[PDB]
């Protein structure tokens, strides 16, 4: 595969450099892994999702996505035009309101609806969860994240958008998961992006074009945009044999673009999510 004049995010993860405008990948393309987008929900009726998106769970009045973010990121996972893994199912938990917010009661319950619900679904390839969310540090929410990973669900968390050591932010801080940071298109860790010991890989977080509520397709920045790429790739890869739910992060890191970002602090890993598709 070889989708051209692609978003900058997708093209980048297929490329050892920035400055390429075409996305390259395997014909597998996510067919048979599943991904759990944990955020404001999936507008599954989007023409981009071709039936692959759905609302498995919602802790609020409706499954309905009325922010866009849950849809946006969902696209970056498994949209056909904007997404990393273009043949994967997309299982929406709606843990967050349209105010743009929620509780750890819900958040955690979302982590843990999935730890089970994965069962109910079919992913002979493996499952990926996207923590499209983060707050201050809290030791429940981190436990949850672990539990979820512990339970064979490849977890991807945004490092955060506070321009701080992630360690003061959860679920990002949890050792077991893959904590993701953002890069701007010129191989620069993005301004908002958090950092430090904990972070695993980097992704495209910046200017990221993807799906949106009401048929549209817009472009927002954030380290929560970074992650569905990584979950996307995780799911793209776990589908390929190349790794297991546990081994994703440790693979993605072993396979990344080494010393291929700048504006990287001390400690903080210098690696960038690479898909490794020698086309």
């Amino acid at each position: 595969a070889a989708q051209t004049n692609a978003p900058w995010g997708l093209a980048r993860i297929s490329s050892t450099s920035p400055g390429t405008s075409t996305y390259y990948y395997d014909e597998s393309a996510g067919q048979g892994s599943c991904v759990y987008v944990i955020d404001t929900g999936i507008e599954a009726s989007h023409p981009e999702f071709e039936g692959r998106a759905q609302m498995v769970k919602t802790y609020y009045y409706s499954s309905r996505d009325g922010n866009g973010h849950g849809t946006h990121c969902a696209g970056t996972v498994g949209s056909r035009t904007y997404g990393v893994a273009k043949k994967t199912q997309l299982f929406g938990v709606k843990v967050l309101d349209d105010n743009g917010s929620g509780q750890y009661s819900t958040i955690i319950a979302g982590m843990d609806f999935v730890a089970s619900d994965k069962n109910n679904r079919n992913c002979p390839k493996g499952v990926v969860a996207s923590l499209s969310l983060g707050g201050g540090y809290s030791s429940s929410v981190n436990s949850a994240a672990a539990r979820l990973q512990s339970s064979g669900v490849m977890v991807a968390v945004a490092a955060g958008n506070n321009n701080a050591d992630a360690r003061n932010y959860s679920p990002a801080s949890e050792p077991s998961v893959c904590t993701v940071g953002a890069s701007d298109r010129y191989d620069r860790r993005s301004s908002f992006s958090n950092y430090g010991s904990v972070l695993d890989i980097f992704g495209p977080g910046t200017s990221i074009l993807s799906t949106w509520i009401g048929g549209s397709t817009r472009s927002i920045s954030g380290t929560s945009m970074a992650t569905p790429h990584v979950a996307g790739l995780a799911a793209y890869l776990m589908t390929l044999g190349k790794t297991t739910a546990a081994s994703a992060c440790r693979y993605i890191a072993d396979t990344a673009n080494k010393g291929d970002l700048s504006n990287i602090p001390f400690g903080t890993v210098n690696l960038l999510a690479y898909n490794n598709y020698q086309a």
